């Protein structure tokens, strides 16, 4: 769970309470690349907005909905033994907060939802592109109509439709009276404890930037209802939304390694190093997104940026000794400290000063066969690599490795403009 609030506390009930949810299934990246942009590129001025970008993490790593079978079929009866019994217990802990006055959950289905039957991809039974209730009142919310809310939000999606085909409409399930699915549902339990709960629907059927431009268009038709109020720093078009997406400016850090781009790796990476006698899932990560891991596939290591495969690594495994704290090293012309897990720019040339019981290897660079060398101590420019073994595909990055005895003291990488 992670806040989405004002840079001053006076604010904060200034405002209602928004719970944000997506990806209870791993294969509906609409939801989840829609709550990740929000976090990123939008701020809200009063009230708060709570998200959990991604409830089902172990899922979207698998790019499978499920894995466990359907999360969001187990809100009523379960087995005390069933293994994500403490998962659901702590979502109800979310869920029935006194500060929380409504819910939003984000999906993609299939179809276009018609409330009439058209043909085989438009009718009652299909749910892309409708907005969502259990209930068209709940005695008791903070705001209790849920019909009007959802029809001015479904107004201000349709004055910005690409094409005609793609249209909004409302879809009401009326749960408490009848379908059992509904009924082990979330919003069903959401409106059990007095809370007024919505969902969102993008189509399967369209490309990401598209799904993810009206899963935007509805929150922020949303937060106008509720007078939650916000400012984001791009024009809203499909072109602009592809553009963030796939922004050069990503990155991503694993463990005290230092930091990554994202975009334009090559598709896999080789004699990467990681620490000993500790299991995948433990292992700490960090990104300027919010939907980024790491998952282990027979005996590789993946890294994943929602449903995006964004390089394989080839691991092994050692100790990690964390006694090194500094390095010192020319770059053109100058000396300087440069810590472990640094990105550094040359234009022209470098060169590492020798150091006591550690061991130095520039990877793409060598002066000999032997197999644990240790390259400090040379002038190094730009024509002196081996282009082949840079990190990235414009042949501009590289790396550089520490170690002392048996274990891995530490990284640095070098950026040639
Ligand atoms: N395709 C979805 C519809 C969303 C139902 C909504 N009430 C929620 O889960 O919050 C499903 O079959 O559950
Ligand atoms: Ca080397
Ligand atoms: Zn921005
Ligand atoms: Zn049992
Ligand atoms: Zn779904
Ligand atoms: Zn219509
Ligand atoms: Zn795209
Ligand atoms: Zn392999
Ligand atoms: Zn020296």
């Amino acid at each position: 769970m992670i806040e989405k609030a004002p840079t001053n506390v006076e604010d904060r009930d200034k405002a209602p309470h928004l719970l944000l949810l997506a990806g209870i299934q791993g294969d509906e990246p609409g939801g989840f690349n829609a709550t990740n942009l929000f976090l990123m590129h939008y701020s809200v001025l009063k009230g708060l907005v709570e998200v959990v970008p991604v409830l089902n993490k172990p899922s979207m790593l698998r790019n499978h909905r499920g894995l466990y079978g359907d999360m969001n079929r187990k809100f009523a009866a379960l087995d005390k033994n069933d293994p994500e019994y403490p998962t659901i217990q702590e979502i109800k802990s979310l869920i029935a907060k006194p500060s929380i006055d409504a819910v939003l959950h984000l999906h993609d289905g299939g179809g276009y939802y018609r409330p009439v039957y058209v043909d085989a991809m438009l009718n009652p039974k299909r749910w892309g592109n409708c907005f969502i209730i259990d209930q068209d009142e709940v005695k008791g919310a903070k705001f209790p109509n849920l019909l009007a809310f959802a029809n001015n939000t479904i107004e201000s999606i349709n004055a910005h439709l690409l094409h005609p085909i793609e249209e909004y409409h409302l879809k009401n399930t009326r749960t408490a009276q009848g379908d059992t699915e509904m009924q082990k549902a979330l919003t069903f339990y959401a409106i059990n404890q007095k809370k007024s709960a919505f969902a969102n629907e993008a189509s399967k059927e369209l490309p990401l930037a598209s799904r993810v431009f009206y899963h935007l268009q509805a929150i922020e038709g949303l937060l106008n209802q509720l007078n939650i109020p916000f400012k984001r720093d791009f024009d809203l078009n499909p072109n602009s939304v592809h553009a963030l997406i796939n922004d050069k400016n990503l990155w991503a850090k694993i463990s005290s390694l230092p930091k990554m781009p994202l975009f334009n790796l090559r598709p896999k990476l080789n004699h990467f190093p990681l620490p000993h006698n500790t299991k995948i899932p433990q292992i700490p990560i960090e990104s300027n997104a919010y939907i980024v891991g790491l998952v282990k596939n027979k005996q590789e290591v993946f890294l994943k940026y929602g449903n995006k495969l964004m390089t394989r690594l080839s691991p092994f495994y050692i100790e990690f000794d964390p006694s090194l704290e500094e390095v010192k090293m020319q770059i053109d012309n100058k000396d300087q400290m440069v810590k472990i897990g640094s990105v550094v720019e040359v234009k022209e040339s470098f060169y590492i000063h020798a150091m006591d019981n550690i061991r130095a290897n520039v990877i793409g660079f060598s002066v000999s066969n032997e197999n644990k060398p240790n390259e400090a101590g040379y002038t190094i420019k730009f024509k002196d690599f081996q282009k082949r073994f840079s990190l990235d595909k414009q042949e501009r990055i590289y790396r550089i490795e520490f170690y002392k005895n048996n274990a891995f003291s530490g990284m640095i990488l070098v950026k040639f403009v």
